[PDB]
């Protein structure tokens, strides 16, 4: 189980063992790198580092560490790991896994039509692997996206950052925030991946958005989208949340179109569903 929030779940590491390789830019609460990590074991690892700007608010502080708090309670391959955090020397810094080709959707974007459909597929499947842990920890996320998914040298994507276009109706029309508004996330992420990145629902007005939905209209299916996948995302997109697959199958049903991948050569502006 999770539970709502530093030192409990992140270990301090020693500065000495941190060293920085590359400047990535700016983020949120400071700046963004990578670098490299000695293990107490004398192993050394490739890591992402954020820092805390100089001169932060103690609230700055606070939701900064806040995400290492809550990523530090989850150890599964499909979530982005906390190797530690640095706070009794300045500047404060968490420490995570290493992920050399970044937000999964700026990849798929500079990739499009590049990939097979089993290794969509394989990258969903991760996804929905990380997410049935998150759900099964009680632990809803509330920001499921493709930008908040990372990627690796392998092409293994991981959870990571611990609005209405990825957001359930029920979570926009009165916060009722569930696994389920969680899966409904999952169905958009599942178009951005097979779309390759594109934004989901474009640039329509926010508006247009929550009425389209409302009203039984869903996301068209992606150029050559297999029908199995594109049902899917309808079963993740259903009106009533009570409908809705769990996450555990979700996993089953993409387990399944990898163990037959003949299934994926059935192949199937807003559909109104």
């Amino acid at each position: 189980t999770f539970v709502d929030p530093v030192h409990e779940f992140a270990k301090e590491l020693d500065a000495t063992n941190i060293s920085i390789d590359k400047v990535v830019g700016a983020g949120e609460f400071g700046e963004v790198c990578s670098g490299r990590l000695k293990l107490p074991s004398k192993k050394e690892i490739s890591v992402a580092i954020k820092t805390l700007k100089v001169g932060y608010t103690e609230k700055q502080r606070r939701d900064f560490l806040g995400e290492a708090s809550i990523m530090g309670q989850f150890d599964h391959p499909n979530i982005i790991r906390l190797e530690g955090v640095v706070t009794k020397s300045k500047p404060v810094m968490i420490v995570t896994e290493y992920m050399e080709n970044g937000s999964l959707d700026s990849f798929l974007r500079k990739h499009d039509a590049q990939f097979t459909v089993i290794q969509l597929v394989g990258m969903l499947r991760g996804i929905a692997s990380g997410m049935k842990y998150l759900s099964d920890m009680g632990f809803v996320h509330r920001d499921l996206a493709a930008r908040n998914i990372l990627i690796n040298s392998n092409l293994v994507c991981k959870v990571s950052d611990f609005p209405i276009r990825w957001t359930s109706p029920e979570a926009i029309a009165y916060r009722k925030f569930t696994s389920a508004s969680d899966v409904w996330s999952y169905g958009i992420v599942l178009w951005e991946v097979m779309s390759y990145g594109e934004r989901p629902y474009w640039e329509m007005s926010n508006q247009d958005v929550i009425k389209a939905v409302d009203e039984g209209y869903r996301l068209p299916p992606p150029m050559d989208c297999p029908a199995a996948l594109y049902q899917l995302m309808l079963d993740c997109w259903q009106k009533d949340r009570n409908n809705r697959p769990k996450f555990e199958q979700i996993v089953s049903i993409l387990d399944k179109l990898i163990r037959n991948p003949g299934s994926l050569k059935i192949i199937t502006n807003l559909l109104l569903d």
